[PDB]
């Protein structure tokens, strides 16, 4: 068979029988290989194997002849600015993101921190590494040291502008993740009072693995919120490159609504940019950057797709509903960092609160939520749902899944990249009623 930890944008199983020391030496060879010529920059998560992990991947680097700059306990955005911020050769990330404790894996990437993913060399380091059964050798090369996060720290800070801001009081939960180092050498940067919620970095996760989208631990973000009558709450998963908000109601925000606020905000300074966006959920992105002024580009879901899509078109801004925000000046790269700044920049600077910068869109464009399916037979059950609606004549478009645009409402189905499943998006044009029932229909289908 094939090594089941290497996945469609990342390497990803349980220590130690899908991933181990071993099998990140040999990755560390086969990534050498694979990439034009400099250093490497290597991070990790708080998780407690990802240590042992990186050094065996750094013991394989330098084996073949590799620098390895060792930038250590860091944010996945870090190994992705660290690449192409010291032009290196490539990067990796270890991290499981919001995986259980005993999982752990790998985000790789090349020059300028572009992708590897299974068809851009990730599947064929996957075949070097099962084949691969030679002696290791030894280092060739150094390892260099370098935790600096100045210019990091400096990049982010550079999206706002720091006298506009207002000291707003912002709940911040690092769900025992990353996420709070990084807060904290912002903080003497900004004006604004933090209330820190599960900040310490922990890979025993006592709170609960890092995962924001899980109710119970949704609910301590919001209970800070309410009961320290904060502007808004943030939550990060592990390796924080996505970021979760909430309002001063302790509203969680679908992250939908975070595509079009984050693209007005960004087009306000860098005017007439274009925008890039997922199939899922559309008409609120399309108009909210038609109205800033910018040009919408509709893109297939994933990093990968919308990275290269961002960089032929020369987009200052993309976003995924899943919590993914890509900035141009990050080299093209995701940050859980710069939202919240450029949200708080945006309180600040317009006098509203985050509830009411979504309550009018939320209240426009009404949307289902991801809902996800695991069926027995999802080619058959995708041709249910689309037998259904034929007669209606939907606008039909198979950029990711199927997208189907009936006129007052659309929806798109699409197998993830991620998991064995099937994911469903709603939206209407301002119709609650329609929302849920046609939802319900879809459902139904899908289950039948
Ligand atoms: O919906 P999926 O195919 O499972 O992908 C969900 C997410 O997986 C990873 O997080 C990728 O980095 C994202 O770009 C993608 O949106
Ligand atoms: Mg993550």
């Amino acid at each position: 068979m094939t090594l089941p930890a290497f996945k469609a944008y990342d390497i990803r199983g349980r220590v130690p029988d899908e991933l181990n020391e071993d099998l990140a030496r040999r990755i560390g060879v086969a990534l050498a290989a694979q990439l034009d010529q400099g250093p490497v920059v290597l991070g990790h998560d708080v998780r407690l194997a990802s240590p042992a992990l990186q050094e065996a991947l750094s013991a394989g680097l330098r084996a073949s002849g590799r620098d390895v700059i060792d930038i250590g306990l860091c944010g996945t955005e870090e190994v992705y600015f660290q690449t192409d911020y010291l032009k290196a050769a490539g990067g990796v990330m270890v991290t499981a993101s919001h995986n259980p404790m005993d999982y752990n894996g790998m985000k790789l990437v090349r020059e300028q921190a572009r992708p590897i993913s299974s068809d851009t060399g990730l599947f064929a380091i996957r075949d070097t590494v099962a084949a691969d059964t030679a002696a290791p050798g030894e280092p060739t090369a150094s390892e260099q040291s370098r935790t600096d996060k100045t210019a990091y720290l400096e990049h982010l800070l550079s999206y706002v502008d720091r006298s506009t801001l207002k000291p707003l009081k912002l709940v911040v939960n690092a769900g025992n993740g990353g996420a709070g180092l990084i807060v904290d050498l912002l903080a003497p940067h900004l004006p604004f009072e933090f209330v820190r919620v599960f900040h310490e970095p922990d890979g025993n996760f006592p709170n609960g693995i890092p995962n924001p989208l899980l109710p119970e631990n949704r609910d301590a973000t919001a209970k800070a919120v309410k009961d320290n009558g904060a502007d808004f709450g943030i939550a990060w998963d592990g390796d924080f490159d996505r970021c979760f908000f909430f309002d001063h109601t302790g509203r969680f925000i679908e992250g939908y609504y975070l595509v079009g606020l984050l693209a007005q905000a960004i087009l306000a300074k860098q005017p007439g940019g274009k925008v890039v966006h997922d199939p899922r959920l559309t008409w609120n992105t399309v108009e909210q950057v038609e109205e800033a002024g910018g040009i919408p580009v509709l893109c297939k879901s994933g990093h990968a797709f919308i990275k290269e899509k961002m960089r032929s078109e020369n987009a200052v801004y993309g976003g995924e509903m899943s919590a993914h925000h890509y900035f141009r000046e990050f080299a093209y790269a995701d940050s859980g960092m710069i939202p919240w700044l450029l949200i708080a920049e945006l309180v600040s600077q317009s006098g509203r609160s985050l509830a009411d910068l979504v309550e009018a869109r939320m209240q426009k464009f009404p949307c289902s939520g991801e809902i996800n399916f695991k069926v027995a037979d999802a080619k058959a059950s995708v041709a249910r749902v689309m037998e259904h609606y034929a007669s209606l004549s939907p606008e039909l478009d198979y950029t990711d899944g199927i997208s189907a645009d009936f006129g007052q409402w659309r929806f798109n189905l699409r197998s993830s990249n991620t998991e064995p499943l099937l994911r469903l998006n709603v939206e209407t044009r301002g119709d609650a009623a329609l929302l849920e029932t046609r939802t319900q229909e879809i459902s139904n289908l899908l289950r039948g």
